[PDB]
């Protein structure tokens, strides 16, 4: 029997040693994976107060950002396309104004 | 002797299957919160040298942003409280031209 | 050769029991950094459907943020440099407009 003891002991040990090998080589797949998760997630940064779009060297871009909502309280991010259908609206009233000027101007004239 | 040598191997052994087992169970619920941070952080994407906030198959919104610094070179995030202040006061504008050129228009019919 | 044997055994538990010791203390900086990431990476929330900025009680700023493009279907964040130059010209339009109004007032003044 202590023969046959000793080697259902060593059956236990050659499992425990190979149990033990899944885990090494997948903690570090894990260990790799919460690198990596530090590296590229856009995280908070204590000495600023915010979050920090920081990134390979410097400020980053956000993109794919869906439209954030236009009102008084709103704590929605907004996106370029918005921005854009203003800077439209300003460059028109620049023109506007412009030819308003030209237009009393051309009155003055005529007193 | 031996037989007891025996039993404080396998008094070991049990031992080292069940802190085994308590780190097998533990590894999983990692494992797990490593892929749901990966899923539901916003992430930089390489391929587009950005953050991206896609999600659920789309853009996605970034809410809960408070009010970004107005400045020359500010790197602050803006929200969509501080761009409806300036629809708001673009649609002004827009109604004040309006009337300006109808002011403009009865004095051209005075004349 | 049991004795032997029963020292080989002895030997490769030992070896066994650090192995584990290496684990635990790994395993728990790890748990660790994945409790970090969770607290201070810029997560989506589901009950809302967009990533939410909340940090720390309360909405928080994105710095750090690169300009985006201003274009028509443009998903990119915007930021307040973008939205002050935005801000710059509507507080020149406002004192333009009112200096037309004093002219067209002049000219009423005139006739």
């Amino acid at each position: 029997q202590i023969e046959d003891k000793i080697e259902e002991i060593l059956s236990k040990i050659y499992h425990i040693e190979n149990e033990i090998a899944r885990i090494k080589k997948l903690i570090t797949n894990t260990e790799a994976s919460v690198a990596g998760l530090a590296e590229d997630a856009l995280l908070w940064d204590e000495s600023i107060s915010a979050f920090s779009a920081s990134h390979t060297g410097n400020a980053s871009k956000i993109t794919n950002l869906a439209a954030g909502t236009l009102a008084a309280d709103s704590t929605d991010a907004v996106n370029g396309s918005q921005m854009k259908q203003i800077e439209d609206k300003i460059e028109e009233i620049l023109s506007k104004i412009y030819h308003i000027e030209n237009e009393i101007a051309r009155i003055k004239k005529l007193i």
